[PDB]
């Protein structure tokens, strides 16, 4: 079938990428597709129902369901928004409450979807290539939203990892994930990686992989509502349905993965698990070790030699298309941990204050440079630096620019306890900036404000791309950070915190550093659990 068919009407409007590019980005998703599976798939599927068995999922109230709305989630057509939902007010409740006994009613009539263009920040490069087509989100109404988490947000919290084990991607902090990494690339006499692009992975999901995902949540212990309201959403929702643009227009159809519902990062989670799990037994690849977070794959294998490393890889390749997987860009073995990019990030290595090697994981700081240009410039409901001050801690750009010009700007604005919505693995969540010092700490541990003796590699790409943003270079950040730092010093408490271990690395003569007694008090359990982009999650913390 086709992964989208269309009526011509546009994808209308509610460098940044908008609704104009969305013609280009409709062509390149839609196509028929050609799924033939074989034993592998059989076998690698009966294994993950075995582990799926072990689940217990309950159902989520009303209010629980309500709890985890975001405050800024897209309101409803029929009369009530994210605050009436949040506030549990009697007509947010009333029609949520219709559209679940509606679920349990009506097992095949499909639910609408909107369907709209993304729009995302990306950099200005007019020398490898052009713009980038906005990228389109498809989700159903809010009180469907509110039914999708009451049904399955207890099943995708606690089904990936059951059924993945460590291969489950979203389980991890960037620490954590650095160190599966590392360990799996030990493991190896002689290691082999490769990252696994899937060229438009939401349009090459069959109805036959979101009835085999059903297949999957189907083997928890569920309560009878939640299981006709998992066989309903199939049907009526998951695999596929009308779209209509935000005019209400009749936009066409979907037969493939809408990237706005509950199910999307771990049903891609699983689907590309499963195809990669199968493909590798397919290619022969010996001692595989996989690190799947919803289509982003990455596999360390044990080394077969150069060209039988290369014809393993186009034989993974070839058994990934016949699933319905097809490359963007073919896969490329790399004999070196730091090549390898997957969640757009790679391994690199820092020294602690005692000389001690530490692994840390960082990224090319184009994007997230060009992002929070954009957020200074203009108001943004989502901090990008924010998130990325949070994941990328350890990182020199994040110390040395987001740190230094973001803190900067809170002193100004005397909002430094002001609380900042940013998305962590899809999930967003409520932060004010001064518990900084804490979520570091529990996230990337003490030595994230004691790192140096960093790679050249890094030291020079961070530098070429202040040069080529007009950033000024880092020597100026650090005369910066000085002021920023005892400013906040100046402060008293968490503020002082913010400048003695966010800004340890911009003085003289570095401070000794002891753990931060109230970070053990910040509950940080529904943090890296299970990734939910798309999945319309928030969490206040
Ligand atoms: O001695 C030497 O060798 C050179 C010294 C030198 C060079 C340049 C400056 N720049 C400045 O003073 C000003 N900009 C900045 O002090 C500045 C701060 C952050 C900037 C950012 C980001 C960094 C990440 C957080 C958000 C702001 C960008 N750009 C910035 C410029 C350059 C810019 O203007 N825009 C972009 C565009 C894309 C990406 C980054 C940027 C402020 C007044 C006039 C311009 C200062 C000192």
């Amino acid at each position: 079938s086709m992964s989208y068919t269309w009526t011509g009407a546009l994808i209308t409007p509610c460098y940044a990428t908008t609704s104009r590019s969305a013609s280009l980005r409709q062509k390149k998703v839609t196509f028929d597709r050609l799924q033939v599976l074989d034993d592998h798939y059989r076998d690698v599927l009966k294994e993950m129902k075995a582990k799926a068995s072990t689940v217990k999922a309950k159902l989520l109230s009303v209010e629980e369901a309500c709890k985890l709305t975001p405050p800024h989630s897209a309101r409803s057509k029929f009369g009530y928004g994210a605050k009436d939902v949040r506030n549990l007010s009697s007509k947010a409740v009333n029609h949520i409450r219709s559209v679940w006994k509606d679920l349990l009613e009506d097992t095949e009539t499909p639910i609408d979807t909107t369907i709209m263009a993304k729009n995302e920040v990306f950099c200005v490069q007019p020398e490898k290539g052009g713009r980038k087509p906005a990228r389109l989100i498809v989700f159903p109404d809010l009180g469907v939203r509110v039914c999708e988490k009451m049904a399955l947000y207890d099943v995708v919290s606690t089904l990936p990892q059951a059924v993945m084990g460590s291969s489950y991607g979203f389980q991890y902090s960037p620490g954590q994930r650095v160190e599966f990494l590392v360990n799996a690339w030990k493991a190896k006499k002689c290691p082999m990686g490769f990252a696994y692009d899937t060229r438009c992975f939401d349009s090459t999901v069959t109805e036959n992989d979101i009835r085999v995902e059903e297949s999957i949540y189907q083997c928890c212990d569920l309560a009878p509502e939640a299981r006709q309201a998992i066989r309903s959403l199939t049907e009526r929702l998951y695999i596929g349905g009308p779209l209509t643009n935000s005019k209400g227009q009749n936009c066409g159809y979907r037969r493939c993965r809408a990237s706005g519902v509950l199910t999307t990062s771990c049903g891609n989670t699983l689907t590309c698990y499963l195809k990669a799990a199968a493909a590798c037994r397919a290619a022969k690849l010996q001692d595989c070790t996989m690190l799947v977070c919803g289509d982003d794959l990455v596999v360390i294998c044990e080394s077969a030699g150069t060209q039988e490393d290369e014809a393993s890889l186009r034989a993974f390749t070839e058994a990934m298309t016949r699933y319905s997987a097809p490359p963007g860009d073919p896969p490329k073995p790399e004999y070196d941990l730091e090549l390898i990019t997957s969640c757009s990030s790679n391994v690199s290595v820092a020294h602690d204050a005692s000389g001690k090697r530490v692994y840390y994981l960082t990224r090319d700081p184009t994007t997230p440079l060009a992002r929070a240009a954009w957020e200074t410039a203009r108001h943004t409901p989502v901090n990008s630096w924010l998130g990325n001050i949070i994941m990328y801690a350890p990182t020199l750009w994040a110390r040395m620019i987001l740190m230094t010009h973001f803190f900067s700007i809170l002193l100004a604005q005397e909002q430094l306890e002001k609380a900042l919505d940013c998305q962590i693995y899809g999930a967003c969540y409520s932060i004010e900036p001064l518990d900084l010092p804490q979520i570091i700490q529990r996230l990337h541990g003490l030595s994230a404000f004691s790192l140096h003796s960093y790679s050249p590699g890094e030291i020079n790409r961070v530098a070429s791309c202040l040069r080529k943003l007009g950033v000024p270079p880092l020597r100026v950040w650090r005369h910066r950070a000085r002021s920023v730092r005892a400013r906040l010093l100046s402060q008293g408490g968490r503020a002082a915190t913010c400048g003695k271990y966010l800004f340890n690395w911009a003085v003289r003569t570095k401070l000794k550093l002891t753990p931060i007694p109230a970070a053990s008090q910040l509950d940080l359990s529904s943090w890296f659990v299970a990734g939910y982009s798309g999945g319309d999650i928030y969490h206040s913390l």
